[PDB]
């Protein structure tokens, strides 16, 4: 399963191309403003086989709980209602969200102790890097 090194409290330290990723998702300017300003905290936890990813920011929280490989309903921070699946590939924790025949991927991997999230929509790529408290 998921490496235990994913578990903990993560703080965003850099973000590349999030505005165009949000545009790709159809997010409007006021909400993009909040997304570009936020320095969220991402807490990854696990109890038995249930993985939880909680995101906290000054103006918005989200939380998902899932089992690997089992599709679940998700309401994203930009209010998309998606069918999502999280899988594990070469130790990368890979989330796919599907809605209205669209899809986006959020792939989270550990690189030299940091968590690197690659977000892709319509081939637009954003990279968000986190360090662990
Ligand atoms: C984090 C909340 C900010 C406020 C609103 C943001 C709305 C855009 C959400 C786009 C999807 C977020 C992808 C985040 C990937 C990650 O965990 O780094
Ligand atoms: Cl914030």
């Amino acid at each position: 399963g998921m490496s235990n090194k994913f578990l903990g409290t993560w703080k965003l330290v850099s973000s590349e191309n999030f505005d165009d990723y949000m545009k790709a998702l159809g997010v409007g300017l006021a909400t993009r403003k909040l997304g570009n300003l936020a320095k969220p905290t991402v807490i990854i936890s696990k109890k038995g086989d249930i993985i939880t990813i909680r995101t906290e920011s000054t103006f918005k929280n989200t939380e998902i709980s899932f089992q690997l490989g089992q599709e679940f309903e998700e309401t994203t921070a930009d209010n998309r209602k998606t069918k999502s699946i999280v899988t594990l590939q070469r130790g990368s924790l890979n989330q796919v969200q599907r809605w209205d025949g669209k899809e986006t991927t959020i792939k989270r991997k550990l690189v030299n102790g940091k968590m690197v999230a690659e977000c892709k929509m319509k081939g637009v790529v954003c990279t968000r890097i986190y360090e662990k408290v």
